[PDB]
């Protein structure tokens, strides 16, 4: 598990593009790197337009709804029960009610006859993509059907009007159920001559974060609009839930504090509670409902901890697959218990409780493809590569366990990657870099917060507690971390951490929150090697032995000791050993390079005149020294190409 983790330094971009990004966006090289990796290049990519995505079927549904409203038809909004489904349902229910629609909600064939008597138009939120047979509402008695969902569409769309992103050719946005609900309300507003329903973007944003959709393009735009409307929401229940959790406008707070409370209600059978919170305009009742979700959340956490405690100490080792059975375990919390086991384990995880099953997988193992490998054993099932679910008679557990364990063995051990943006800059530059990274927010599925690589010997190390937690400094910057089993740092450490702005007592401190920490190891990254870092003393020996060598015109102080000493001086393109850097590229040259220690060459070590693209050259220089000291051919070679260009 803690041996199947790889650290990769992210590639450097072409310097002409790098500079293009720095200029537009107006930022330094570190932030430009992150921006370039996430695809942001014009000032336009940071604030995409929140516009009406032209989904396929959207206009017809909008027309169909206009008709429903004018003709006073009765509408039933049938939504999914997770946060995305509930916020989407609230969007449509509040939205349509505001326009004089006769509309009510409904949240989960045996119910089809109820839907029939109670409704003229049937609106599904984040569901119904493969509910064909329910074609009776369409057939047997004239009930109009509108389907809005974003779950994997079957081989053929179902009856009634369907509004699905993955059914719109081209289109590369990935709106969720709440997002689609939001677009549909928008389309209806266009038809009626009304302005965009921007006040519903907070509800849309919540659902969007909850369903872990990619935070880019439209999704990114939508969330920025919504995160900002939350503090003064038009929905007192959402504003009150957000304050209860100390919301400060950050997407991470939604994903981890707001949506979980809504989901807890649902997973515990009290989903109407969460829905009502989103629909009431009475603050008193809203206040009370927030207490109720707080109690449901606290309950879900309690059960989740008990289950985790019973299960984690089990079938984990190096078992290709983790298949555990907990008979009396609550079905509503096993999904999160699987994820926590999966993370602490880097192995697919299968849980079964009260005849229901959940799967959390990763790497080359498709969660749903494992289940398929043992499908005749299940009563029902379905999912994707990372998450899947099923029902099964617990009697078939051993058969199931073996099947899926055998299936996972058909693959290589999963390996977790940690993506490094770059070396962390000198402490003096941390503030500006942090402010420049700021425009990347909101962080999330789309774009994760960037990590930096700090490297050195830990000083002023001080524990804070009686284990794990500690603090220390690496080359002038304070780093906080949870020493992963051992405490006491090796003589030298490598850290992958978040650059933090820690407010305390009215003053700010910029330091690193380690997400991972370890004894130096081989780093992934760089381009195809051509320059191989060679230690200075080793290089001078060979030079003295008479090897064909190269010493650049700069620092003729060294080029002198060479003449005096009689080195077989040669031009860089033909000598296989360099004691310094040539001014212009020399490729097609598999060579060995040395800088020194006192070497004038080693003066890629002095600072400059900051602020401008001087900060660029400095990042390149820091890199060269790093790759040189770590004897990393790829990173050195890559850093050397960028060095050639930042000097042209």
């Amino acid at each position: 598990m803690r041996d199947r983790v790889r650290w990769r330094v992210l590639s450097l971009p072409p310097l002409a593009q790098w500079r293009e990004v720095m200029a537009a966006l107006e930022v330094g090289p570190e932030a430009a790197l992150a921006y370039w990796h996430r695809g942001f290049r014009r000032k336009e990519d940071l604030d995409p337009p929140l516009a009406l995505l032209p989904l396929k079927g959207l206009r017809e549904a909008a027309a169909l709804l206009e008709e429903a409203l004018r003709q006073g038809k009765r509408i039933r909004v049938h939504g999914d029960y997770d946060a995305d489904g509930l916020t989407g349902t609230a969007i449509l229910v509040r939205g349509l009610a505001a326009l004089g629609a006769d509309v009510h909600p409904f949240i989960p064939m045996e119910r089809v006859p109820e839907h029939l008597e109670a409704s003229d138009l049937f609106l599904t939120v984040d569901c119904g993509i493969t509910n064909h047979a329910e074609l009776r509402e369409l057939l047997e008695n004239g009930v109009e059907v509108i389907v809005t969902d974003h779950h994997t569409p079957g081989k053929t769309p179902p009856p009634g009007l369907v509004v699905h992103p993955a059914l719109t050719p081209d289109l590369k946005e990935k709106p969720t159920g709440a997002g689609v609900a939001f677009l549909l309300l928008w389309a209806l507003h266009e038809r009626l001559g009304l302005p965009p329903p921007l006040e519903y973007a907070d509800l849309a944003a919540v659902g969007t974060i909850a369903d872990v959709a990619p935070l880019w393009g439209w999704n990114r735009a939508l969330v920025k609009e919504g995160l900002a409307r939350i503090p003064a929401s038009s929905w007192v229940g959402l504003r009150l839930l957000a304050e209860a959790v100390g919301y400060t406008g950050k997407a991470v707070e939604v994903a981890f504090r707001i949506a979980p409370r809504i989901n807890a209600a649902s997973r515990l059978g009290e989903a109407e509670k969460a829905l009502r919170l989103l629909l009431t305009d009475d603050a008193a009742e809203a206040q009370a409902l927030v207490g109720e979700l707080h109690r449901l959340n606290a309950r879900r956490q309690t059960l989740e901890e008990a289950m985790l405690r019973k299960l984690l100490p089990q079938a984990d080792p190096e078992a290709k697959a983790i298949v555990l059975l907990d008979p009396e375990g609550h079905p509503g919390v096993m999904g999160i218990v699987a994820s926590r086991i999966l993370e602490a384990t880097l192995r697919p995880v299968f849980l079964v409780a009260q005849g229901k099953g959940t799967v959390r997988s990763l790497a080359p193992i498709s969660a749903v493809e494992a289940l398929r490998s043992a499908e005749d054993l299940l009563l029902r099932y379905g999912g994707h590569k990372e998450a899947a679910g099923f029902a099964m008679d617990e009697a078939l557990f051993p058969a199931f366990k073996a099947r899926v364990e055998a299936y996972a063995a058909r693959f290589p051990d999963p390996v977790r990657e940690v993506a490094l943006l770059d070396l962390l800059p000198e402490p003096g530059l941390l503030p500006q870099v942090f402010r420049e990274l700021a425009l990347l927010e909101p962080y999330g599925e789309g774009n994760p917060e960037p990590l930096f690589l700090l490297f050195g010997a830990p000083e002023e190390a001080r524990r804070l507690g009686e284990g794990r937690h500690l603090a220390f400094r690496l080359k002038g910057v304070r780093v906080l971390a949870w020493k992963q089993g051992d405490l006491a740092l090796p003589p030298e450490v490598e850290v992958a951490g978040l650059l933090s702005e820690n407010a305390w007592n009215g003053h700010l401190a910029y330091e690193v929150q380690a997400v991972d920490l370890r004894k130096p190891e081989a780093l992934e990254g760089g381009i195809a090697p051509f320059a191989y870092p060679l230690p200075l003393l080793e290089a001078l020996a060979r030079a003295r032995l008479g090897e064909g060598v190269y010493v650049p015109e700069d620092n003729p102080e060294g080029l002198d000791y060479a003449w005096k000493a009689g080195f077989r001086l040669l031009p860089p393109e033909e000598a296989g050993l360099w004691l310094g850097l040539p001014p212009r590229p020399v490729l097609g040259r598999r060579v060995e390079v040395a800088l020194g220690r006192e070497a004038r060459a080693r003066l890629s070590a002095p600072p400059v005149l900051h602020t401008p693209e001087a900060r660029l050259k400095a990042l390149v220089h820091r890199r060269l020294l790093f790759a040189y000291e770590r004897r990393h051919p790829g990173l050195f070679s890559e850093a050397l190409l960028a060095y050639w260009e930042v000097n042209r």
